C-alpha cells in the first residue's frame, strides 16, 4: 500500500514484459540499472504510480537508452537515446569483467610480457577496473576497462599476494580489441602467499574464547508492517533498497507526544570513491567511483545469522533485477536489530538522594558490499535521545603492487618485495532534509575566543557564532577542527518552547579530503571529494554528486553543476551532501586480510525538542 | 606478591598505625591524599618494597606535611613541611564541603542578600566550589571555597533548577570565617522544577522495550589472578587504582608467540580541567581540577549489575583512606566484562571461491565518578587487533545560572528565565610509553600534497612526512585535522620483519584546547590544555601536568617547568601526554538531565607486529 515500498520480484517481472513488448530489450540489450523511483514533491499524492528507470546497454554498438516505465499503466513514460561522448558512459556490467581478462589470454603482446617473467597464462588473474578519462584521444565514446595482473597459484589461492607490476592492458569490451599494452619493466613477482585459512599461517586457532550469547526472550522491541516500514522507540521509516546505493532510509521521523515530527525525508550515500596516489603509470589512472561506476547494491553480501549479525535479527532480501531484466532476490542481504549501547543518562544527587541511571540502546540496519578485493559495511544508527549516525566499516584484502627496491615515497611495504599504494577512501552522504518540514536552512557555527580587556577582565570568556548558508555559490564549506566548526539544520518557522528554531547539528569527524592536485582529472570528476559540505536547493533530478553517469565521463557533472545555478537555500526545501573519508597508508597489521577501520558522521538535536527526549525512558 | 597490588585495607590500617606511632597523625590532623607509589626503575629492585605517600593537613593552621612510609619495614622514609603560599595548598577535603553552607547561615551579610529575594535560608544549598587565584591577596597561603546559592523547594527537589544568581560568598574554611560576600544584584530565581523522577514531567514511563539478554554461559574469557592482573585474549596487564587519578593501568602487554612484549606501562587521566566561559563576576573564577583539586577516586560510585553495568560483569573493590586513616572501601567501584564488537574482518574471494567473517571483541575496563552536578564515566578498551583506547563519558545535572534578560553570549537558556554558562571538560591523558621495551621516540605524521608536474604527470600522488622529535623544547605539539596528523611511538632498536621500527600510532579526535585568554589566570594554572601533546623524559616526581598541589597554586609547576630541562628524548624512556576535552555549549537537550556525550583517543599498532594479529582467532 504504501508508495516506498521494496520492489517486488513481480513488479520486475512486469517491468521486463513491457520493456521487451516495446522493442527495448532484445537479444543485444542488457540492463545496466534497474531502479524505483521516488514519488515527486507532493504532499496530496494518493494516486499509486509505480515508475521505474532503467539504463539499457548494446553490445553490438548501438546508441545506449534511458527508459523511464510505468509498472502501474503498463506503458513506456519514455526513452531517450544518449550520446555516451557527451554525457558519459553506462555503469560497467557484471559480465563484462570476465570478458577482459578472456581476451587478454590471446593477445600476443599479452602473452609475450607474460612468457618473459615465465608465468603460466591459466594461472594469471586479470582484475577488471574503470578506466577514467586521461589523454587517450581513440577512448572517447567507447566504453573501456583497464587490467591490471595477478598470479594464483591454485584454484583457493589469494591472487593478491602475487602482483605483477610493470604491466597493464586497456580493453574495448563492445569491439572486443586490446587497445594498448604497455610494459614498463619487469618486477619480481611477491614470492609469499597471503591464504590467511592456511593453518601454516594462523598457527594454531584460539581455544580462550568463550560464547557471548545475546537473546531477546520476548521478541525485538521493533515492529516491521509493510515490509519495510520500521517502528521503533519514537522513531518512524521506511527501508528502501537501490541496486545503486544500496539501503536508503526513507521519511525519518519521531513522534514527540502527539505529533509525527519529520527530521530526514531521504539518507544515502550517493557516491564513493577510492583514488589511489600512485605516481606509477601501471597506476596513476586508478580511481573507483564503487557506487557510481560498479553498482554497490547489486554486490551486497547475503549475511549469516552470528556471524554476520549476533543477536535478535531481522532479515529484509531485496529484490534486483539481472542484465535481462529477470528478478534476483538478495536473501538476508539487509540485517536489522536493536543493541544495547551503555548508559544514556546518570546522576547521583547529594541534595536530593535520588540516584538515577538509565542505559541507551541503538537501532541498527546494515548491509555489507564486496567490489573485488575491498568489502565494505554500510551502517546506519538511530539512538533513543534522537541522535542519528552512519559508520563505515572498511576490511577485505588491501590492493597491492612490487615494493620497489630502494622505497618509495607512495607505497608501504607489507611483505618482501610486496606493497601496498597510497590510497583514500571517500563517501558522500546525500541527507535531503526536512527538520519539522522542508522549511529548512543550515548554518556553520564556529567557536568564537575573546580577549582579555572590558567586558572580559579575567580572560575566561567565549563565545560561538552562527553564519546562514543564503545561496548555492556560498554553501561550498571546508572543515575547521581547530574552531569546532559544525553545521546546524533548522526550521525557521518551527519554534521550541523557548521561542528558538528547532534544528539538528551534523558533527564531522573532520578527516582530510581529496588529497590529488587540482589540476588532476580526479579532482574534476570526483569534485563533490574536495570540500566538506555542499547545500543546494532540492531538484528531483539532483540524484548524485557525480552525475547520472560517471563511468568515462570527462568531469564537471553532479555538485559543480548544480551549484552553478546559484538558487536560495535559506527557509527552502535542501539537500546537504557531506563528503567524509579515510586516508589509508597501509602497515603491515593490514596483511593479508585487513582489521576493520571505520569513518562517519553523526547528527544530534539542537533545540528540537522542549526537553530531554528520554525521560519516559523506564529503569528496567 | 605482585609490587602492583591493590592497596589492602591491613596496608592502609598499618600506615595509620605508623603514622601515629611517629607522631605525625594526631587528633588535629587530616589524611588529605593517601596513595601506593610505584616501584622505581630497577629489574630487581627492593623484592618488594610497599611505599605509600600520604598529605596531611591540619585543622588547626599548622603547616601541612608530605611524608612517605614503608608499609614493609614500618619506617617514615621521609616527611617534609609544606609552604603552600608557595607550592600549592592541598587537595579539598570532604569535611570542608559541609562547612560552606554552615557557616553562611549564620552570616549577616548571607542572610541580608536572601532576604532581599524573599528565600528561606532553611531552603538554600550551596555548592562549596573550589576558590583558584585571582586578585585578593588575603587568599593567599589560607584555604579558601567559594560558594554558589541554589533553592530546594522541598527535600526531593532539584536544587540545580533553581540558581540565585547575582551572589557568591569566599569562605576560609580553616579559621571558619566568611571573607567576602558579593552580591550584584537580584535575579529572578527561576521557577520550574527540573525534577525527572516526577511522572508529571515524565508522563507515562515507555512500555515498549523489550529486554536485551546478555549472557556468558561457560563465564568470561578473562582471569583475574593476584586480585587485578588481567590476562585476556593475548593482552596482560595489572589494573590499579589511585584516590587521586582514579583506575591506573599498569604493564599493558601483548603475548606474540613466545614473547611477552610491552606497550605502555602506565596509563593514566592525570588531570582534568572544566573551565567556565561566562565573565560575570559570579562566575568568571570558576574552574574544576576535578583530578587535582577534589580527587576522582574519592567520589567513584558503587556499580549496580543490571543497571551500571550489563552482562557477565567482574567487580572489584578498591580500598582508599578516609581522613582519619581507616580503609574504606568502594563496594563495586569498577566492572571489567567482555563486549562484542562486530564484524573484525571479512573478505569474499571471486578467484579463491572462499568466504571469510570474523568477529570482533573489546575488554572494557571502567569506573564512574560523581563531583557536585557532574558525573563521569572513564572507560578504557583493548580490542583483539591491538587498539587500545580510552573513552570518557560525561552526563549529570548541567550547572545553572538565570538566562538574562536580553539574551547572552556565553550562556543557553534551558527554560524561562534559567541558563547554563558554556564551558569545557578538558582530559590529559599521561601514557609512560614502552613500546617492546624504554628505548622509544615520538614522531610526528603529516600528510603531504604533491604539485602536478615531473615525476607526478597525473596529478594523483600524495605521500607523508615523519618529523622526529629529539628534544623536550620541541616537543609541544599542536593538532591538524587538514593534515590529517597524528603521532607516532617508535622503539627504533626493535625492527619488525620488514627491518622497520615498530611502533603505535596515536589518533586523536582534534577537539578544541583551552579557550580562555592566553594571560588568563586558568591559561596558567592549565597550561597543559593550551596544546594537543607534550612529551618529556620520564622522572619519578614528574607525575602530574599541573603538579603535586593545584588548589589555589599559581602558575609555575607542572608541564611547562618540566619542558625546559629540554632533555633528550629520541630513543630515551619517555612519557607521552595528550590533551582532548569536549566544548559545551548546552542545549535544550541536556536539561533535565544530560544525556551522555563523549570523547577519546586510540592507539593502534604500526608495524609493531609481521602482519595481522587476528589471523588465528577462530570462526566460533
Ligand atoms: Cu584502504
Ligand atoms: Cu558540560
Amino acid at each position: 500500500a504504501s508508495p516506498f515500498r521494496l520492489a517486488s520480484a513481480g513488479e520486475i517481472s512486469e517491468v521486463q514484459g513491457i520493456l521487451r513488448t516495446a522493442g527495448l530489450l532484445g537479444p543485444e540489450k542488457r540492463i545496466a540499472y534497474l531502479g524505483v523511483l521516488d514519488p515527486a514533491r507532493g504532499a496530496g499524492s494518493e494516486a499509486e504510480d509505480r515508475r521505474f528507470r532503467v539504463f539499457i546497454h548494446d553490445v553490438s554498438g548501438a546508441r545506449p537508452q534511458e527508459v523511464t516505465v510505468s509498472v502501474t499503466n503498463g506503458t513506456v513514460i519514455s526513452a531517450v537515446e544518449l550520446d555516451t561522448a557527451a554525457t558519459g558512459e553506462l555503469p560497467v556490467l557484471e559480465e563484462e569483467f570476465e570478458v577482459v581478462e578472456q581476451l587478454l589470454a590471446t593477445d600476443e603482446r599479452w602473452l609475450k610480457a607474460l612468457a618473459a617473467r615465465n608465468l603460466d597464462v591459466s594461472k594469471v588473474r586479470v582484475a577488471p577496473l574503470s578506466a577514467g578519462v586521461f589523454e587517450y584521444a581513440e577512448e572517447r565514446g567507447r566504453r573501456i576497462l583497464r587490467g591490471l595482473a595477478f598470479v594464483q597459484d591454485f584454484p583457493e589461492d589469494s591472487a593478491w599476494a602475487h602482483p605483477v607490476d610493470g604491466l597493464v592492458a586497456y580493453v574495448d569490451v563492445v569491439s572486443k580489441e586490446v587497445t594498448r599494452v604497455i610494459d614498463t619493466g619487469v618486477f619480481p613477482v611477491p614470492a609469499e602467499h597471503g591464504n590467511y585459512t592456511d593453518p601454516e599461517l594462523t598457527g594454531p586457532l584460539r581455544t580462550t574464547q568463550k560464547p557471548i550469547s545475546i537473546t531477546q526472550p520476548e521478541g525485538p522491541s521493533f515492529t516491521v508492517t509493510g515490509g519495510n516500514h520500521i517502528e521503533w522507540e519514537k522513531w518512524s521509516l521506511d527501508v528502501g533498497f537501490d541496486v545503486r546505493e544500496g539501503v536508503v532510509l526513507h521519511n525519518i521521523a519521531f513522534r514527540d507526544g502527539d505529533r509525527l515530527r519529520p527530521i530526514i525525508n531521504r539518507a544515502s550515500i550517493a557516491e564513493m570513491v577510492v583514488p589511489y596516489g600512485d605516481p606509477s603509470p601501471i597506476r596513476s589512472w586508478q580511481n573507483y567511483f564503487d557506487t557510481g561506476e560498479y553498482l554497490v547494491g547489486q554486490y551486497a553480501n547475503s549475511l549469516e545469522l552470528g556471524c554476520d549479525c549476533l543477536g535478535d535479527i531481522t532479515y529484509l532480501s531485496p529484490v534486483i533485477s539481472d542484465a535481462f531484466g529477470n528478478p534476483r532476490e538478495i536473501r538476508n542481504g539487509i540485517c536489522m536489530h536493536e543493541e544495547d549501547w551503555g548508559i544514556l543518562a546518570k546522576h547521583s544527587d547529594l541534595w536530593s538522594g535520588i540516584n538515577y541511571t538509565r542505559r541507551n540502546r541503538r537501532m541498527v540496519i546494515s548491509f555489507f558490499t564486496t567490489i573485488g578485493n575491498y568489502d565494505y559495511g554500510f551502517y546506519w544508527y538511530l539512538y533513543l535521545d534522537g541522535t542519528i549516525e552512519f559508520e563505515a566499516k572498511a576490511t577485505g584484502v588491501v590492493f597491492t603492487s612490487a615494493f620497489p627496491e630502494g622505497g618509495s615515497d607512495n607505497i608501504s611495504q607489507l611483505a618482501p618485495g610486496l606493497g601496498a599504494p597510497f590510497h583514500q577512501h571517500i563517501f558522500s552522504a546525500r541527507l535531503d532534509m526536512a527538520i519539522d518540514g522542508f522549511t529548512n536552512r543550515v548554518e556553520e557555527e564556529d567557536v568564537v575566543r575573546q580577549t582579555m580587556g572590558p567586558g572580559n577582565e579575567r580572560g575566561n570568556a567565549f563565545s560561538r557564532k552562527r553564519t546562514v548558508l543564503t545561496r548555492e555559490s556560498e554553501a561550498v564549506r571546508e572543515a575547521d577542527a581547530r574552531t569546532g566548526r559544525t553545521w546546524i539544520i533548522s526550521n525557521p518557522e518551527s519554534k521550541n518552547r523557548l521561542n528558538e528554531p528547532v534544528g539538528y547539528k551534523l558533527h564531522a569527524h573532520n578527516q582530510p579530503t581529496l588529497l590529488a592536485d587540482p589540476g588532476s582529472s580526479i579532482a574534476r570528476r570526483a569534485a563533490f571529494a574536495t570540500k566538506d559540505l555542499w547545500v543546494t536547493r532540492y531538484a528531483d533530478d539532483e540524484r548524485y554528486p557525480t552525475g547520472d553517469f560517471v563511468n568515462q565521463h570527462s568531469g564537471g557533472a553532479g555538485l559543480p553543476s548544480y551549484i552553478a545555478q546559484d538558487r536560495d537555500i535559506d527557509g527552502q526545501d535542501i539537500v546537504v551532501w557531506h563528503t567524509f573519508g579515510l586516508t589509508h597508508f597501509p602497515r603491515v597489521e593490514d596483511w593479508p586480510i585487513m582489521p576493520v577501520d571505520t569513518v562517519g558522521f553523526k547528527l544530534r538535536p539542537e533545540g528540537f525538542f522542549d526537553r530531554s527526549p528520554v525521560l519516559d525512558v523506564p529503569a528496567n
